[PDB]
């Protein structure tokens, strides 16, 4: 299992490496890469920063910003917006959802969102070098399962199995180690991404037996910091550059792009420094030839261009506590996501609310990966839970007297389960039994495959059918097998504990299902022998001790008779000829007549 990161402008892809977390890097070199996928004109499907390098060139066949449509409807407040402002051309699909148009020929978000996936998947499989075929993926906490299932087949499309599909305020708590070591945290998870804003405030409790992980409250926003504030510094720049150089900008589609990109970088550095220089080369020409841009800016120009947007990331942080209840002491830890809180205005401004430093002690365009690796890894490894009634082959059970497979467990029954049966000893002053663990569906005992066995020793010295041998078998959920046995008469108990990958693997159970069918008549003819061979057990057993209770009562041709028949029976019972047995049981019984009166 793999972690992956599904972001909505940013993906990110990790493992564990035996319990220590590692973050992988793509065949360019890149460890978070754009979740940009574009269709170039002449075919090539084209994923991450080659999707980027050329959006300019083709952008009615570029996607990028998936996550906001993943699993949408084409009437929804999302989808009418993005209709609005995307440049790719979305589409209602034909069970009105909300689909793209690329090149003509019409797709489902997840076929697109898996072209992440296969290149994060490629990226794994490139450092790892065997094939994967299974994943851990990231949501937010607010995505329903039409979103959650949707991002389960974009997993599916690119042929990884999602073994758990995880959120991202909980990968942000994973993240950050908070899977123990405490009894309880309030947790408050600000996230500050590439072109979206989530506030989760969450629980994580132990208390009820290491086991809560909840989302108290969630809210968000959909255009916030960044377009409205690097705004303010994109038309700065702008005014200055025509006050300058005597030439408009906003004319050119380029320059533009080129100053968004590079004045973003430059606001990033000015939350962290005094001043950083806004250089860009051939950024428009003229009658009097080309213009160079160098301008300088500072945190101090700055500060007084951009009084707004942090706050509007401190508004909603209001009601995600209003709405809870809490108060900003009774969160332990503030903990960051978003590649934006490395600005230091954000860590200030979200400091001074909560009062306690927020952590990021590891990197928050990474953490919310690590957070799917530490799920991914060691942990979905094996672990955990949930209900019972019926799915799921094979039955378990045990050896009883006639060497046939007593059933505990039968064929098609859920996990966890708890079931029990009472047997007994078969000799008298029997001090022990065997307790053989059987996993198949053949009659034969022989003939099902042997898990395990164990003693119980120590029955007093009590006559047979008497001693009250409880056997419980027990499949905990993580499909461990717990197989106990006890006394009744004593208390003394004897176990064993035999795992879920013991036993027969898919191929063996498919021949145990053909062998199982097709041996049906030749079992039952054994099974039918085993019923007259225990029937006969009985009556020899008792009519002994009928004889043995009788003793002078019973005349002497009687005992003649009888005690000859006896012997005859206890030949017959060393054969596996059932007829002489039934038969011999006749011969028997025909005489015992007189025996039954005085038994009677």
């Amino acid at each position: 299992i793999i972690g992956i990161d599904l972001g909505t402008t940013n993906s990110c892809v990790a493992i564990m490496d035996g319990t220590t977390p590692r973050v992988l890097e793509n065949a360019e070199g890149d460890r978070t890469t754009p979740s940009i996928i574009a269709y170039t004109q002449d075919g090539e499907t084209l994923v991450g920063q080659p999707a980027k390098r050329q959006a300019v060139t083709n952008p009615q066949n570029t996607l990028f910003a998936i996550k906001r449509l993943i699993g949408r409807r084409f009437q929804d407040e999302e989808v009418q917006r993005d209709v609005s402002i995307m440049p790719f051309k979305i589409i209602a699909a034909d069970n009105g959802d909300a689909w793209v148009e690329v090149k003509g020929q019409k797709m489902a978000p997840p076929q697109i969102s898996a072209e992440v996936l296969k290149k994060m998947k490629k990226t794994a499989e490139d450092y790892l070098g065997e094939p994967v075929t299974e994943a851990v993926i990231t949501v937010p906490a607010y995505f329903n399962d039409a979103q959650r299932q949707a991002t389960k087949d974009a997993g599916r499309i690119a042929g990884l199995e999602v073994k758990r599909i995880i959120n991202e305020p909980t990968a942000a708590a994973l993240a950050y180690g908070l899977d123990k070591g405490t009894g309880n945290r309030t947790i408050a998870v600000y996230d500050l991404g590439g072109g979206t804003f989530d506030i989760s405030i969450i629980e994580i409790d132990e208390v009820d037996g290491e086991k809560t992980f909840e989302v108290l409250a969630t809210n968000g926003d959909t255009h916030l910091g960044g377009e409205d504030f690097d705004s303010r510094l994109i038309n700065y720049l702008v005014e200055e550059f025509k006050k300058d150089q005597g030439i408009d900008l906003r004319n050119d589609p380029l320059a533009m792009q080129r100053l968004k990109e590079a004045a973003e970088k430059a606001k990033i550095e000015l939350s962290s420094a005094q001043q950083t220089d806004v250089n860009l080369p051939y950024i428009t020409a003229d009658a009097t030839g080309p213009k160079h841009m160098n301008i300088k800016v500072t945190r101090a120009k700055l500060e007084s261009l951009v009084e707004d947007l942090v706050n509007r990331s401190i508004e909603p942080l209001k009601v995600a506590l209003q709405d809870a209840g809490l108060s900003v002491s009774d969160i332990d830890d503030v903990i960051l996501v978003g590649g934006q809180t490395r600005m230091p205005m954000v860590q200030k401004k979200v400091a001074e609310f909560f009062g306690k430093e927020p952590r990021k002690d590891v990197n928050p365009d990474e953490a919310v990966a690590i957070g799917a690796a530490v799920q991914g890894g060691v942990l979905t490894g094996d672990v955990k839970d949930v209900l019972l009634l019926d799915v799921t082959p094979l039955s378990l059970g045990i050896e009883t007297m006639g060497g046939v497979m007593t059933t505990l467990i039968a064929k098609n029954t859920t996990i966890p389960t708890k079931h029990s049966q009472v047997f007994s000893t078969a000799e008298d002053n029997q001090s022990a039994v065997t307790i053989h663990v059987l996993q198949g569906e053949r009659k034969r005992a022989a003939d099902n495959k042997s898990l395990g066995q164990f003693n119980l020793d120590g029955i007093n010295p009590a006559p047979r059918g008497m001693p009250q041998i409880e056997v419980t078998f027990d499949i905990d959920a993580d499909g461990i097998l717990h197989v106990s046995a006890k006394d009744k008469n004593s208390g003394k108990e004897q176990k064993i504990t035999i795992k879920a990958s013991s036993g027969l693997n898919e191929d063996e159970i498919q021949k145990m299902v053909r062998d199982a069918e097709a041996n049906a008549e030749a079992d039952r003819k054994f099974d039918e022998l085993v019923q007259t061979r225990n029937q006969g057990d009985h009556l020899l057993h008792s009519t002994r001790k009928q004889v043995e209770e009788a003793g002078d009562k019973l005349p002497a041709d009687d005992k003649t008779a009888i005690e000859s028949a006896l012997t005859a029976l206890e030949t017959a019972l060393k054969g596996e000829d059932k007829a002489a047995i039934e038969a011999k049981m006749q011969e028997l019984a025909q005489v015992s007549q007189k025996l039954m009166e005085i038994a009677q």
